[PDB]
C-alpha cells in the first residue's frame, strides 16, 4: 500500500515556506493540483502536492470543508506564499496533464511559468502508439507501480465524493503520490527522449509549448446561440415526420428506417439485387448507388443521416453551454492520435459535415459577441502540399507555384488537355486520386470511390505515376524505411511506431503500409499547425490585440476579432501563419470573415 507515512500533510505556513525554500533550490519539481470538479472554468481549487526528489512529496489542503475537517492554511494565504514560485519562469516544473493544473491556477488571478515537462506528452512524443498516456498507464508501465485510483479515495456512482469531503489524510496520499510518481516517470523518460533529436525537437518546441495556448483556447470557449439551435431541432423534427411520410407513400404500410429488416423486404422486393449497405460503410453505399434514379433509398439515406445530426448537435450544444461563462467550453486532447493532430470532443467539432448543408446550419450557431466578427484562417490542402514537397515532384511544386487548382492541373496532365478545357468528372477523378495517394488507396478502393471498373481505376494511377513519378518514388522509399526501422517520421522528427509493418499477416500488415505513406504528411500537417497556434499565441500575448483564439478544427484555426480591427488583424494572423512556421513547404493560408462560424468558413 501507501499509507499516511510516506508522504506529510502540511498544516501550518513554517512549514509551508520550510518547504517552498526546498522547492526554490531544487532543479526540477512535480507539481499538482486538486479541485472540487473536472470543469476548469468553474472548479474550486482544494488543494496542492509538490515533490523535490522520489520518495520526498508533501500535500497541502486548502479547501477541505466535511463535519470537523481540522484547520488548514487558507487558499488566499498559500496561494500568496506560492504565487512567486508558480509565476517565475526559471523555476522548471514537472506534472501530468500541466495544461489542467495551468488553468485551475488562472482562476486566481496566477500566471503558471516554467512548464517545462509535461509527463503525458513525453510518454506521447516517445511512442504515440505504446498504449494509454495517462498517470495509471503510465506508472504501471514504467515502473511497475499500480497507483491509487480516484475511484478508490471518492467512490462511484452518483454517491461519489468530490476532493473537498475526503479526508485530509486520504486526500494526502492520493495528491503526493501524483506529486512523485510524475517526478519519478519524468526521470525515467527524460534522459530517454534525448537519444534522438527528432522527437526532442518536437517534444521541446512543438508541444511543450502549446500546453498553456490550449488551455487559454479550452478556457475562452466559444459562443453558441441556443435559440438557433433551438429553431435547428423544432424543424428537424417536422422534417423527420415528413419524410418519414414520404417513405411510406413511395411503397406501402409503416416501418422503421433500418437496413437488414424493413427495407430489404421493400427495396428489391420491388427490383433491386439482394444486399444491403452497412451504415465498409465509407467504399460500398449500396443505398446512394440506387439514390441517382430510384427514390425510396434516396429518402432513406437523408432521414438517417438528419437524425443522427439531431441528437448529436443540435440536441447535444445547447446542453453544454457553462452556466459561469455563457460559453461552450471543449475539450482538446494533445496525446491520443497516432499521427500527432489534436483531437476535441463535447463537442467534437471534427465531426460536424463540412460539404453538408445541415452542417452548415450547425456552423451558423457559433457567433461573434456584439462588435466582433467570427474570423476563420485555413491552410488550403495542406497535406496536398506537403506530399508536393515529399515528393521534390516539379510538376506539383509548379501548379501550387503559379496558384493553379492542383486538381484541374492533375487532370490536365493525366488525361492530356488544355487546364481550360478539363471538365468536372475529369477534375473530380483526378482530385479522388491525390486523396488517395495521401491515405495510400488501393487502386481498387479508387474504382469504389469513383464508381469506374477496376484496372481502368488501375488506367489512372498508372497514368499519374508516368506524369508524377516523384510520387511513387515517395511512396516505395516510405515503406523501405518503415521496414528498415520500424517506424516513419515527420518533417519535423515526429514518428509514428509501426509494429505491424512485417506483421506476417496480410492484412494488418496493409494496414501498417498505409499509416506508413500517410503519417509523414498528416503528422506534417499537424507540426505545422501547432506551430502556427504558439506563434499566433505568442503575438496576441505580447501585443494584447481585441482578439481571442476560440477553435482549431482539421487546418483552421477560428478567432473572435473586434469588427474595427478586422482588416489589420487578418493581414497579421495570415502573415504568422504562412511566414512564421516551416519556410519549406509552398503554405497557402485563407482567411475570412462573417457574424457566425458559416459566414467565414
Ligand atoms: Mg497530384
Ligand atoms: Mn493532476
Ligand atoms: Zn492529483
Ligand atoms: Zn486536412
Ligand atoms: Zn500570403
Amino acid at each position: 500500500m501507501i499509507s499516511y507515512d510516506n508522504y506529510v500533510t502540511i498544516l501550518d505556513e513554517e512549514t509551508l515556506k520550510a518547504w517552498i525554500a526546498k522547492l526554490e533550490k531544487a532543479p526540477v519539481f512535480a507539481f499538482d493540483t486538486e479541485t472540487d470538479s473536472l470543469d476548469n472554468i468553474s472548479a474550486n481549487l482544494v488543494g496542492l502536492s509538490f515533490a523535490i526528489e522520489p520518495g520526498v512529496a508533501a500535500y497541502i489542503p486548502v479547501a477541505h470543508d466535511y463535519l470537523d475537517a481540522p484547520d488548514q492554511i487558507s487558499r488566499e494565504r498559500a496561494l500568496e506564499l506560492l504565487k512567486p514560485l508558480l509565476e517565475d519562469e526559471k523555476a522548471l516544473k514537472v506534472g501530468q496533464n500541466l495544461k489542467y493544473d495551468r488553468g485551475i491556477l488562472a482562476n486566481y488571478g496566477i500566471e503558471l511559468r516554467g512548464i517545462a515537462f509535461d509527463t503525458m506528452l513525453e510518454s506521447y512524443i516517445l511512442n504515440s502508439v505504446a498504449g494509454r498516456h495517462d498517470m495509471d498507464s503510465l506508472a504501471e508501465r514504467w515502473l511497475k507501480h499500480k497507483t491509487i485510483t480516484f475511484e478508490e479515495i471518492a467512490g462511484k456512482g452518483k454517491n461519489q465524493l468530490t476532493f473537498n469531503q475526503i479526508a485530509l489524510e486520504e486526500a494526502g496520499r492520493y495528491a503526493a503520490e501524483d506529486a512523485d510518481v510524475t517526478l519519478q516517470l519524468h526521470l525515467k523518460m527524460w534522459p530517454d527522449l534525448q537519444k534522438h533529436k527528432g522527437p526532442l525537437n518536437v517534444f521541446e518546441n512543438i508541444e511543450m509549448p502549446l500546453v498553456p495556448v490550449l488551455s487559454r483556447i479550452e478556457r475562452n470557449g466559444v459562443k453558441i446561440d441556443p435559440k438557433v439551435l433551438h429553431n435547428h431541432s423544432e424543424e428537424l423534427t417536422l422534417r423527420l415526420a415528413e419524410l418519414e411520410k414520404k417513405a411510406h407513400e413511395i411503397a406501402g404500410e409503416e416501418f422503421n428506417l433500418s437496413s437488414t429488416k424493413q427495407l430489404q423486404t421493400i427495396l428489391f422486393e420491388k427490383q433491386g439485387i439482394k444486399p444491403l449497405k452497412k451504415t465498409p460503410s465509407t467504399s460500398e453505399e449500396v443505398l446512394e448507388e440506387l439514390a441517382l434514379d430510384y427514390p425510396l433509398p434516396k429518402v432513406i439515406l437523408e432521414y438517417r443521416g438528419l437524425a443522427k445530426l439531431k441528437s448529436t448537435y443540435t440536441d447535444k450544444l445547447p446542453l453544454m453551454i457553462n452556466p459561469k461563462t455563457g460559453r461552450v467550453h471543449t475539450s482538446y486532447h494533445q496525446a491520443v492520435t497516432a499521427t500527432g493532430r489534436l483531437s476535441s470532443t463535447d463537442p467534437n467539432l471534427q465531426n460536424i459535415p463540412v460539404r453538408n448543408e445541415e452542417g452548415r446550419r450547425i456552423r451558423q450557431a457559433f457567433i461573434a459577441p456584439e462588435d466582433y466578427v467570427i474570423v476563420s484562417a485555413d491552410y488550403s490542402q495542406i497535406e496536398l502540399r506537403i506530399m508536393a514537397h515529399l515528393s521534390r515532384d516539379k510538376g506539383l511544386l509548379t501548379a501550387f507555384a503559379e496558384g493553379k487548382d492542383i486538381h484541374r492541373a492533375t487532370a490536365a496532365e493525366v488525361f492530356g488537355l488544355p487546364l481550360e478545357t478539363v471538365t468536372s468528372e475529369q477534375r473530380r477523378s483526378a482530385k479522388a486520386i491525390n486523396f488517395g495517394l495521401i491515405y495510400g488507396m488501393s487502386a481498387f478502393g479508387l474504382a469504389r470511390q469513383l464508381n469506374i471498373p477496376r484496372k481502368e481505376a488501375q488506367k489512372y494511377m498508372d497514368l499519374y505515376f508516368e506524369r508524377y513519378p516523384g510520387v511513387l518514388e515517395y511512396m516505395e522509399r516510405t515503406r523501405a524505411q518503415a521496414k528498415e526501422q520500424g517506424y516513419v517520421e515527420t518533417l519535423d522528427g515526429r514518428r509514428l511506431y509501426l509494429p505491424d509493418i512485417k506483421s506476417s499477416n496480410g492484412a494488418r500488415r496493409a494496414a501498417a503500409e498505409r499509416a506508413a505513406i500517410n503519417a509523414p504528411m498528416q503528422g506534417t500537417a499537424a507540426d505545422i499547425i501547432k506551430r502556427a497556434m504558439i506563434a499566433v499565441d505568442a503575438w496576441l500575448q505580447a501585443e494584447q490585440p481585441r482578439v481571442r483564439m476560440i477553435m482549431q478544427v482539421h487546418d483552421e484555426l477560428v478567432f473572435e476579432v473586434h469588427k474595427d480591427d478586422v482588416d489589420a488583424v487578418a493581414k497579421q494572423i495570415h502573415q504568422l501563419m504562412e511566414n512564421c512556421t516551416r519556410l519549406d513547404v509552398p503554405l497557402l493560408v485563407e482567411v475570412g470573415s462573417g457574424e457566425n462560424w458559416d459566414q467565414a468558413h
